[PDB]
């Protein structure tokens, strides 16, 4: 509610990003045509999600910073940053989908999958990193808080590249091994490929804007936060298999490329020797049966059951986190971050 | 010599930045295997090549800051913001022999043709660019230079990224057009995809760590070092076509990726309509025998011959960029570097 009634204003406020990236090189004509693809990289990337990430700095700055303090520029830096935030997601996001092989993103076909872009997407992945530090440079020089932004975006994506290489290494193509796919393992790969720059980045954007630079508040900001990201990463498990592509937007591959998800996690645990030697044998491979035979398993095990009971105790446990660990801050900078994830 | 003579030191301290790399993160058992693949990324791709570029911050920063400012520790930081330079390129070329699609790089198969890595070598070029932020801040938050650095390594990448963007655009796969092969669009796609990174930024990082920060001694030693950067990148182009792979360490890929290099634009300067017409249809392909076909008209208008005049007539022209540019800085800052590679 309270992202849904300020999302117009920060979806409007993008055509403005992609001016001032486009306008910033027109005393250098000779790369013109290198303008344009990055118009393309960014019209095509970084639209047509749910902004919920960028809508997080936004949100949490109005509340943390005193109102006869956000004037139209700081709200101006503030919606930048969330754009910033969006960026890097983009920039993960198109890396990803090259190396899971995934098919649609956002209700479209991956930008790698176009014709005519294929692994030149490597280096359209990075133009998109790159943007961050322009925009930041561009709005926040000035700014007491602008190295500690910088360090934040970059810490965050060092981070996130160790998760994407815990997820890699943890899933190797054509090796099944279900003995790697633990509960320990899946908790550290979540923690670090996901809920750094998704919940803890934004909310940490949002804190340094409002002078809050203080280790200790965000290290309990980062305790709700991260555990935040947790279910929000399993829940990404559960949708890859089970969600709604129509609403979800993207095809799951997660059996396939052979990736220590939640529920392969799951099914572990539960699975006879009968069943665990059928998941064995089915898991990891492209062939459309096999993946159905995987699926199958799962839903005779009720793991759909038992996903909905961890998504009830889940948001009790971040309820309880937010009770000890909010002070000083807001409470409501949490809850309206629950409030958007859980069912 | 100035280099020959500092080359060992440099290469044997690489140890402690795989060291400090690594242990950084004893304290977070649970990335071990990431830390581990890091390592690993390093070894391989950090390593075998020439390491003019991190050698010649080294060399300049003796040659600028003063020598009872030279400390066990300026020296250390001096060469840390070298072994910085070579990951932002090891970082541009784990990612360029993807997008080149090349064999081999420095005498070994590139890391993304290895078994078992392929295209999760995308993340891990990623790693190796971070992998520089996490050492400027060990090693250089706290001194005065430290904001400048970032924003000069950032920047960098980003006109590296629109380098290649150029470089990419203008050779569409499947696409023969000899008509966008121009003089012009090529001293654009090689200024930004090569002559920022490799030499402006090794000079003036060493320049900023001397406390020389000035906007009009970094725009004239850009003068110079831009210029000694599009020669470098043209002998790049020659040597890719004509130069010996046990020396270069690779294999070309220029006429097969249907690259705006300079021979082909040399050729494209000197053809009858003949020879015009069996370039339009041999370039670009992946055929043996149609490169083949490329590089024998490259002989018959005896482009070899006229590369040799150029790196006559531009080592002339840059010896006089010097004469008019180099003050205050000492002239020796750039001979070094133009010697090591002129001839
Ligand atoms: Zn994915
Ligand atoms: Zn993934
Ligand atoms: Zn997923
Ligand atoms: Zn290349
Ligand atoms: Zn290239
Ligand atoms: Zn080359």
């Amino acid at each position: 509610d309270v992202y849904a009634q300020e999302k117009q204003d920060f979806v409007q406020h993008f055509s403005q990003i992609v001016r001032v990236l486009t306008e910033d090189e027109m005393g250098h004509p000779e790369i013109g045509d290198a303008i344009a693809r990055l118009k393309e990289v960014l019209e095509y990337n970084a639209i047509g999600g749910k902004y919920n990430r960028g809508l997080t700095v936004v949100v949490a700055f109005r509340e943390l910073v005193e109102p006869r303090k956000q004037d139209a520029d700081s709200l101006q830096r503030a919606w930048t940053v969330g754009w910033c935030v969006e960026l890097l997601q983009a920039f993960f996001l198109v890396a990803d989908d090259i190396m899971d092989s995934s098919l649609t993103r956002r209700g479209q076909i991956c930008w790698y999958q176009k014709p005519g872009v294929g692994l030149d997407a490597i280096n359209d992945a990075n133009l998109l990193e790159a943007c961050i530090y322009r925009l930041l440079k561009l709005y926040c020089r000035e700014q007491p808080y602008y190295l500690n932004l910088i360090e934040l975006f970059l810490q965050s994506s060092y981070q996130t590249e160790i998760g994407q290489t815990l997820d890699l290494l943890t899933a190797p193509q054509g090796n099944v091994d279900l003995v790697r796919f633990t509960e320990k393992r899946y908790k550290s790969i979540v923690k670090y490929k996901t809920a750094f720059y998704s919940f803890y980045l934004p909310i940490a954007a949002a804190m340094y804007m409002a002078g809050i630079d203080g280790e200790k508040e965000h290290a309990n900001a980062k305790k709700i936060l991260l555990e935040m990201g947790e279910f929000f990463q399993i829940q990404d498990d559960y949708l890859d298999l089970f969600g709604d592509p129509s609403v979800t937007g993207k095809i799951g591959t997660d059996i396939q490329d052979n990736k220590c998800s939640w529920l392969v996690v799951q099914c572990l645990q539960r699975a006879t020797p009968e069943q665990y030697q059928i998941l064995k044998e089915n898991y990891g491979q492209k062939e459309a049966e096999k993946v159905a035979r995987v699926k199958a398993l799962y839903e005779e095990l009720d793991l759909p059951a038992v996903f909905l009971q961890y998504e009830e105790d889940s948001y009790s446990h971040i309820m309880a986190l937010i009770e000890q660990y909010a002070a000083p801050l807001p409470p409501a900078v949490f809850l309206g971050l629950a409030r958007k994830i859980y069912k």
